[PDB]
């Protein structure tokens, strides 16, 4: 006689009717039970706003059609059917935007007394929210959620596998070497209601994604504080003295391109540029004022030039410039109070500077 | 004893088959109804000339054979039933290359009085003009139709679900800040072109955001030109000024480098902004190659002339107007210089002027 | 007559059904004997997590359905399938994180006797823990992992169907050339239990390979010792009141730019920066160091400050410290000093350094 | 439209069609070089939008309705001819089939970086047959064997890759059992214009400038400044080479060896300036040497083929010239280098 396999096979699927949700009453609902394990973050993409993550995905429904004893069928308990040749329930990512290369799994595994298990492993490109306000310290915060794209939650109910507190830091598989370390996957279920009575059922998972910024904290931030507080030292270097103006100018030589690439390879979105970024901004603004101070004094002492005019607007702003901080020597007298007050700006500059990598790093830490 | 669902579904299909629309009347046009929400704009290339979107697609129609009545099939409103075996109006998409890694849905809905309903997502490769031109200011105009593949008006009408206020106003779900922002989806509707199709094309109008690019781009390239403004007259021409030169030439050799990683070559070239970054290395190299030749006549100081004499009288008589011997050679390298710093200088006030008109041509839209 | 060839294909397809693994009895294992076989690494790209390669594929094993003799027609031997009609294991690679669009051959093999024969090319996309911190010469170790999900030991069992060290050796089709040369694959297998009470069969390879240190050599570490060497010279050979602080802020940027090349070079990832990177960053602080020190100590105090001194504290680490390991003129002196200082700890960095590098050499080549 | 049904009834999607047993089956192939798309440049990976033209005689069935079908081939047999280095991708009632598809092939390629920019590679597509083979297996070429394929193509890109001569050439072999195959072998240019001036337009200019650092004093500290911005210069170039040049097994392209050669130059010329600035004669502390060294040294002025402190910069003056002299060598040697190249891909 032919293999029980065969046999069973035959006796479930013969007059198996897939579309038919699985149910002999019809106003049960089904219930659908779901699990995923994050397993990688392969990509946040912040211009696109699209978080491309690898996960692991399982579902539990109970069908009673696929019902039968293994009494009767050599004692056989499991059997594995061709995915597309039973109901599958309707559950979509809704903030999706690619099915992805995930590899297929063509069947599902069944239990006597009317069960069913899928585990499929998807590729999911999400669609996502992200800030890089803070950056490189963001701590960002993602939604995966899992709808009936039509089934109405008297039809079809979203359920968890694993008890909350343990869907929370699962982070087994999970490859914890990426740029972004997960850092909670937490869920959480609400019945949206679209209309009077024609309620769905929606589950929500959250997955709290955190960079690690060690390669940007020393790639951005290191070269960037050594570049800033050796700039604030140059004004050490006496007024518009030869050296001054030579370094000045072989530091923005230096500086604007390591601005340019630096300006590359922070990430914008429509939010904003990061917090940090409008520091880059800032520096190439006192640069720019400084080299643009020096090319006045420098023509002050080295042409005949700015000697010869007066300084026509009043003397009340010197005056008025040392009662804050505190005819060519009277130009280099005002040369040399802007040049204090540019130093203060810098000092100024680079405290909030660091004050802000301070306080992005103690948030970052606080989550 | 048969579980309800069960023998409605055969009930429905025992009788039912695709080769006949879903009317009776043969001869009258099923009335289908269309609506789309935009989802997200994926990309826009100019590569192939193609948008890459993402719409939750969703078609409505009656079919005259699904008819049942729920008080005899236990009282069931409704059932969900697999779109292989319903018939499906044909609706193709023109302007339409690829639907992508659509994840559809296998079943629609119906209901009582054969009301059906089918919801699926649809990540559109449509096609599109993309002049780029405005970069990165540039507003955009992408036809979305949607068209009968073969079914002439008299046979499929295709209707909006809903008023094009809504399907206007409704971007509800536009996953918003990313690059591109969706302006408007704009509704229009006419015959396909006796037997014509009732055609019908949704326009995608999408103005990509500056503030993208204005830290990658924009920032550093006004930086690098008040850079060399800056550095254009401080140096005495004599002074090395050549290092300065060759050393920013090379900065902005490593701009350009990341400004073509960034700027679309599109059909027509690059963007108009790519005009104006031409010309600044242009002017550079100019000036880096003048400081060089000027460099070596003051050192060699042998030149059998002091002069260009034939060119000499016209540099005084015009180029100065507008604004040993080794000594009247720098002092023609000094007034080219001045000119050449002047040109640049207006190089860059007209590509000032050229950024504030297209943000405000884009903002005016 | 001659259609009656169409007879093999008939007799079985009819009769044959997907969903049952084609064993005589359930209690039977199926047994699945596997060949791969290696295509150039394409990359290794997201360099803290992913790998991508492409491989040659072959699975075997025994169809207890597909049993007919050549004398059924003109002593027909063997016959080819689609994969669309015969029953196959779901061996997935179990790092996948992509798939990709090889030809994916529609048609398998059979032999009389239904032996079964699958070929395949086959891309694959890998999750793997990267040894970043040796670059350049690094010798990634990297995971591949075959097991079919749902299927226990009891429905799916993996062997190689080479001799072990013949797929070690086996390199025949495997394209030389590119910026990785793949050096060793080893081939092992073990079990695993997570949603079973017995276990599921796991079989595993393990591709070597080592990034060939030519053109990163060169690029990178060749200016790096240049640029290194001429902070060597620079240090002791320029006078202290001279115009070194251009020349110091020079290098800094120099190194800056390092920087930027290897962050360029080599993404975010959990090991800040490669052990080359933290010696540019050690170098960067050096710098800035010793340039703010020689710029307030020369350039003010000397030059333009007035014999202002500072004794007790100089005086005593000269006395104790700089005497044992060894007004304005004084200042100067301790300037010489503190050069001295700043040039042997330098000198001491650079021979870490070219310790380091011909340690990563010695390391690279003894793979 | 009517007719399709039975035929499609009577034979099935997935089995090879002929005739009779034994007799082998053949199919013939064609190949439009349809817009090259990128070259990985890391000698690994070549990717293409070829369009690819399949036709065979032997699809079993012959021809209601009133001559022309087109029923997709989802429903149809289709041959086994793939590309071999194959990484991410109507009919007639004579009973003659044509199908028409378009290959984003990515290939494989021994590419050839070393006159870079100024590459010509030449790589490969083969077409073979792997299983479902027949032993007999025969495979055939549209238009003349290297006839109107071989020039004149659509020519639909030159972004970036200009495309040359395409050879076809077909061949068989056995492993033990025989397999046949098509050979394609297809040439192209880089487009050196980008890089020309992008990177090449710099590197000569840093050449032109150090040679006009030669120029200055040899003790002057204005050379120690100039050089330093250079060193600059160079540091900054040098993210320009690492982004330019591709990766490759050899290590670098011809081009990029000169790159770290007036590298060298430069920061030797730096130690040779910032000695004789040390060696003036307010600080040179009278730095002595055994004269045998020195004499070595200064006879070189002879041998090419305040009053003490002269002789220290006699030999700064020496050792100048001597690293002008083989600094301006390599700069020859690069613009023939650069010459040659430009020839070489010029001419093919």
């Amino acid at each position: 006689t032919q293999p029980a396999l065969l046999r069973l096979s035959d006796h479930l699927l013969a007059n198996y009717k897939k579309g038919v949700r699985p149910v002999r009453d019809w106003r049960k609902p089904t219930t659908v039970s779901i699990d995923v394990i994050m397993y990688a973050i392969l990509n946040v993409d912040e211009k696109n706003q699209v978080l491309t993550t690898y996960i692991w995905y399982r579902q539990y429904w109970t069908d009673e059609f696929l019902q039968w004893t293994p009494e009767d069928f050599d004692n056989v308990t499991k059997l594995s059917i061709p995915t597309d040749s039973i109901w599958v329930p309707d559950i979509l990512i809704n903030e999706f935007v690619d099915v992805g290369k995930s590899p297929n799994i063509p069947y599902v595994y069944v239990h006597h007394r009317g069960e069913v298990q899928n585990y499929k492993p998807l590729q999911l490109v999400t669609a996502c929210s992200l800030d890089i306000y803070n950056f490189p310290f963001d701590v960002q915060n993602c939604s995966l959620t899992f709808t009936s794209w039509l089934h109405t939650i008297q039809d079809i109910n979203i359920t968890l596998w694993r008890s909350p507190e343990e869907v929370r830091s699962d982070k087994s598989i999970f490859i914890n070497q990426g740029e972004w370390e997960l850092l909670e996957v937490f869920p959480q279920f609400k019945e949206f209601s679209i209309d009077i009575s024609n309620s769905y059922a929606e589950m929500k998972f959250y997955v709290i994604i955190r960079r690690r910024p060690l390669f940007y904290a020393v790639s951005l931030l290191l070269p960037s504080i050594f570049l800033m507080v050796v700039d604030i030292v140059g004004f050490c270097l006496p007024p518009d003295s030869g050296e001054r103006v030579s370094f000045k100018i072989t530091l923005l030589l230096g500086y604007s391109v390591f601005l340019i690439i630096v300006s590359d390879t922070l990430p914008a979105t429509a939010i904003g540029t990061p917090l940090i970024g409008v520091y880059f901004v800032v520096c190439m603004a006192l640069l720019v004022i400084s080299l643009a101070e020096t090319i006045f004094i420098v023509r002050l002492v080295h042409k005949q030039d700015l000697q010869r005019p007066v300084p026509d607007w009043l003397r009340h702003l010197v005056l008025d410039r040392i009662a804050w901080i505190l005819v060519a020597r009277d130009w280099l007298r005002v040369g040399y109070v802007l040049d204090r007050l540019l130093f203060r700006i810098y000092l100024l500059a680079v405290l909030a500077y660091s004050i802000t990598l301070v306080t992005l790093w103690s948030i970052w830490h606080s989550s």
